[PDB]
C-alpha cells in the first residue's frame, strides 16, 4: 500500500520541470518538488525507494541541451539532489533497473545516435560503460524480466526500428530477439507476467494505438488490445498488474489522458487526466511523500 505513480519532466512548448504523482486508490494528483532542470526525453526509475530521473535534454526558447545528469528524489524529504553524471549527454534515452544497478540505454547527443550503454551503481555513485547495444537507438523502449534487459525499438539515425535486442548481464553481451510487428520509435515498453509490452510510437508515417506484446519464453509477438489514442513519447509504467500509460502526442495534440490496461480482460479505460497535456515524460513507481 502506500504507492504512487510519478510523472517527471516532459515537453510542452518546452521542456518542463514538473514532478507530479498520481495516487491510483483515490484518484488525485499532487505536485511536488520541481526539477532542477527542466528536461523532456528522460527516463524514470527507482532504486532503494528514491525516483532517479535519467538523461533527457532542456528544449528551451534559448536553445537545445542533451543530458548526461542524474538526479535522485527522495519522497521522505520532496528533494531532489544531484547524482553522479554520465559519462555522455542521452536524450530520448531508456533505462531498466536490474538487481538495484541502473542501466542508462542509447539515446541522442546532437545528430549523434549512441549504441553505448552504462550501469549505475547507487551504493558507489559510480557509473561504468557495460557493452554497447547491437544498434544504435534513440527513442529506445527498455524493459528488465527475470534479470534480463531488453531495448526495444528506436530510431537508428536513418530508419525506425521493429528490431529488439536483449542483454545478458553475466556475458556482459547483447543478441537480437525476433522483431516486433511494427515499427515503433518513441513507444512506451514496460513488463508485465512474462511478457515486454510495446504500446504506441510512431511508425514512421503515424503514432500509434496498437501494442504488442512479447513473450520471453516462446519468442513471439503477439497484439493485444489497442490503445484509446495514438500516441508517441508517452510515459509507461505497471502498478498493481496493471500497465498505466501517461501522456504523449497523438498527432494532433500533447495528450493529458491516462489509460490502464487490464490484462485479465484486455481491455483499456481512461482512468485520470494529468494536470496538463505533455509528452516525453519519464514514469516511475514508489512510496507517497
Ligand atoms: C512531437 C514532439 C516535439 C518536441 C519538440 C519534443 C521535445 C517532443 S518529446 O519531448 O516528447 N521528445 C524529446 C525530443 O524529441 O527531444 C521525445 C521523447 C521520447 C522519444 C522521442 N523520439 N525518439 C525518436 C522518435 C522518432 O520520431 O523516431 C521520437 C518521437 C516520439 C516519436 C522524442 C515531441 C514528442
Amino acid at each position: 500500500v502506500g504507492r504512487l505513480i510519478y510523472t517527471a519532466g516532459g515537453y510542452f512548448r518546452q521542456s518542463l520541470s514538473y514532478l507530479e504523482a498520481y495516487n491510483p486508490s483515490n484518484g488525485s494528483w499532487l505536485r511536488l518538488a520541481d526539477l532542477q532542470v527542466p528536461r523532456s526525453g528522460l527516463a524514470g526509475c527507482v532504486v532503494g525507494g528514491l525516483l532517479y530521473a535519467v538523461g533527457g535534454r532542456n528544449n528551451s526558447p534559448d536553445g537545445n541541451t542533451d543530458s548526461s545528469a542524474l538526479d535522485c528524489y527522495n519522497p521522505m524529504t520532496n528533494q531532489w539532489s544531484p547524482c553522479a553524471s554520465m559519462s555522455v549527454p542521452r536524450n530520448r534515452i531508456g533505462v531498466g533497473v536490474i538487481d538495484g544497478h541502473i542501466y542508462a540505454v542509447g539515446g541522442s547527443h546532437g545528430c549523434i545516435h549512441h549504441s553505448s550503454v552504462e550501469r549505475y551503481e547507487p551504493e558507489r555513485d559510480e557509473w561504468h560503460l557495460v557493452a554497447p547495444m547491437l544498434t544504435r537507438r534513440i527513442g529506445v523502449g527498455v524493459a528488465v524480466l527475470n534479470r534480463l534487459l531488453y531495448a526495444v525499438g528506436g530510431f537508428d539515425g536513418t530508419n525506425r526500428l521493429n528490431s529488439a535486442e536483449c542483454y545478458y548481464p553475466e556475458r556482459n553481451e547483447w543478441r537480437m530477439i525476433t522483431p516486433m510487428n511494427t515499427i515503433r520509435s518513441g513507444a512506451g515498453v514496460c513488463v508485465l507476467h512474462n511478457c515486454i509490452y510495446a504500446a504506441g510510437g510512431y511508425d514512421g508515417q503515424d503514432q500509434l494505438n496498437s501494442v504488442e506484446r512479447y513473450d520471453v519464453e516462446t519468442e513471439t509477438w503477439t497484439f493485444v488490445a489497442p490503445m484509446r489514442h495514438h500516441r508517441s513519447a508517452l510515459g509507461i509504467t505497471v502498478h498493481q498488474g496493471k500497465i498505466y500509460v501517461l501522456g504523449g502526442y497523438d498527432g494532433h495534440t500533447f495528450l493529458d489522458s491516462v489509460e490502464c490496461y487490464d490484462p485479465d480482460s484486455d481491455t483499456w479505460s481512461e482512468v485520470t487526466r494529468m494536470t496538463s497535456g505533455r509528452s516525453g515524460v519519464g514514469v516511475a513507481v514508489t512510496m507517497e511523500p
